[PDB]
C-alpha cells in the first residue's frame, strides 16, 4: 500500500477520513490501532504520529494528521477517484468548511466529553493507580489528555457535565434547523460537513443511550432522516462491514 | 465594489482577511464595524450575518463568514491575484491548515478569554447595568458571547484565568518550537499559517503588556523575529497604514 490509515475504526474523529477513503474508492490498508491497548501510545505508533492520537494518514512516507485536514488532503490529492466530497463552487465549499471547523470547535467536544466521563471506563480502570499514573505520566505527551484520562477514570465536575449536556442540545438543534429542511447539510448534496458531522452525530439516535430525550423522530425527525441517509449509502455500509 | 469586508480591522479574528486581501492586491471596500457602538448587533449588520459577529465578506451579494474560511474562500476565488497564500503542495497545504485550525480550536481562545477580561472594560462598562441586560437579552443572538460580556462587565473566575494563561504559555511555546528554526510556520514560505497566527500573536510582544514574559527576545526570538519579518511586509503596513 501507498496509503495507510491509522485509526480506532468508524467512530468519532477516526470516521471522517476513514468514511472519506470508501466513498473515493481509494485503496488503502486500514490500520486498527487499538485503544484497549493503549496503542496510542506505543512506541511505534507515536514514530508515525508524535502527538500519540488517531486518525494518522501514511501517504508514501509522508503523514498527515487531524481528522478535518486528512479530508481535505485526500480531496486535494484524489480529486478524480470516486465520489466528489467537496462542492466545486467555492461559495459552497465555503459554507461546507464553516461545517467541519464547526464539529472541530464545538460540537465533537461536547459529545466527546460526554463521552470520557462514561463511555471509556473500563479501559480508564484496566490499570491499578500506580500502573495507571505511570502511563500517564510517561506515556501521554498532551496534558489536555492527561487531564481527560484522569477524569475518565475518577470523574469530571458536576457543572461541567451539565453544561456539556446542554452544548449537545445547542448542536442538535443547530443541526436540525438545516436537515429538517435539506437532505444534505449543503443543498449542492453530500460533501464533508455530513461526513464530519455525521462522525460526531451516528449512535446519538440510539433508544435508551445517553441522548435519546435529544436525538429521535419527535423532535429532531430531519437529523434522524439524515443519519438514516447516511447509513443507507453504499460505501458507508462497507465501511462498517470491513471494519 | 464587488468585494465588501465588514470586520473591526487589523487584529484579532478580522485581521486575518485583512491581511489576505492586502496581500492578493484585491481591492475591495473596506467597512469598519464599530465595536465601541456594538454595531455588530446593529439590525442592519445582523442582516448581513445574523451571528452577529465579525468578519463577514460580502461578495457579488453572497457572504461569507469565519475569518479562516473567508481566506480559504479568496485563496479558491483569487487564485491568481497578488501572493500566493497556500502551498501548491498538497502536503504542505495540509500542514498550513494545521495551523490554522489550531488558531482557531487553540490559540485564539486563551488570547481572547484574557482580552474579555482585562481588555474592553470600558466598552462592557459603557451602559448602565439595566441598559447594558437590555443589550444583551435582546441583541446579542449567541449564548456564548452573552456570558462573556457578562463576564468582561462584572468578572471571569480567577482559576479560569490562570488556566488560560497556562495555555498562552504552552502556545508560545509551540510557536517558537518551529519559528526558532525557520523563517515561516511552513517551511514554503508565508501563508495563511503565517496570517492566522500573526492575527492573534501580533501585540503579545508589547514590553509592559500582559504577555511580556512569555513573548520577548530572551524567551521567544524565533516568534519575535517572526513577528519582525512579517511587520516589515508590504502589504501588511499598507493594511495597517490604512485602517
Ligand atoms: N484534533 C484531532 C483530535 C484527535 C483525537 O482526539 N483523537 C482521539 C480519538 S477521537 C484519540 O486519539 N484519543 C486517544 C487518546 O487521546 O489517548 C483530530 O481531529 O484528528
Ligand atoms: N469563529 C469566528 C469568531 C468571530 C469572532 O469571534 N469575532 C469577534 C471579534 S475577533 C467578535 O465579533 N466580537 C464581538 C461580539 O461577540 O460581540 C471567526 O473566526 O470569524
Amino acid at each position: 500500500m501507498t496509503l495507510k490509515l491509522y485509526s480506532f475504526g468508524p467512530g468519532a474523529n477516526s470516521l471522517k477520513p476513514l468514511a472519506t477513503l470508501y466513498e473515493k474508492g481509494l485503496e488503502f490498508e486500514q490500520v486498527f490501532v487499538d485503544p484497549s491497548k493503549f496503542e496510542q501510545h506505543s512506541d511505534w505508533f507515536k514514530k508515525i504520529n508524535p502527538r500519540g492520537q488517531v486518525p494518522a494518514l501514511w501517504h508514501d512516507g509522508k503523514v498527515v494528521t487531524e481528522s478535518t485536514v486528512i479530508c481535505e488532503y485526500l480531496e486535494d490529492v484524489f480529486p478524480e477517484s470516486g465520489n466528489s466530497l467537496r462542492p466545486a463552487d467555492p461559495f459552497k465549499r465555503a459554507e461546507m468548511r464553516v461545517w467541519t471547523k464547526w464539529v472541530d470547535e464545538y460540537f465533537c467536544w461536547c459529545v466527546s466529553t460526554i463521552g470520557w466521563a462514561f463511555g471509556i471506563k473500563a479501559i480508564a480502570q484496566k490499570m491499578s493507580d500506580e500502573e495507571f499514573e505511570e502511563h500517564i505520566n510517561k506515556n501521554v505527551p498532551i496534558p489536555e489528555q492527561q487531564l481527560k484520562w484522569r477524569r475518565a477514570r475518577n470523574g469530571f465536575p458536576q457543572e461541567m457535565l451539565d453544561e456539556e449536556f446542554r452544548k449537545v442540545g445547542v448542536s442538535v438543534a443547530r443541526l436540525e434547523e438545516t436537515l429538517s429542511k435539506q437532505d444534505y447539510l449543503v443543498d449542492t448534496g453530500y460533501s464533508l460537513a455530513d461526513i464530519c458531522n455525521f462522525a460526531i452525530a451516528n449512535g446519538l439516535q440510539r433508544p435508551g443511550g445517553f441522548f435519546g430525550d435529544y436525538v429521535n423522530q419527535e423532535k429532531t425527525p430531519g437529523l434522524c432522516a439524515w443519519l438514516d441517509r447516511i447509513n443507507a449509502r453504499p460505501a458507508i455500509k462497507e465501511m462498517f462491514e470491513k471494519s
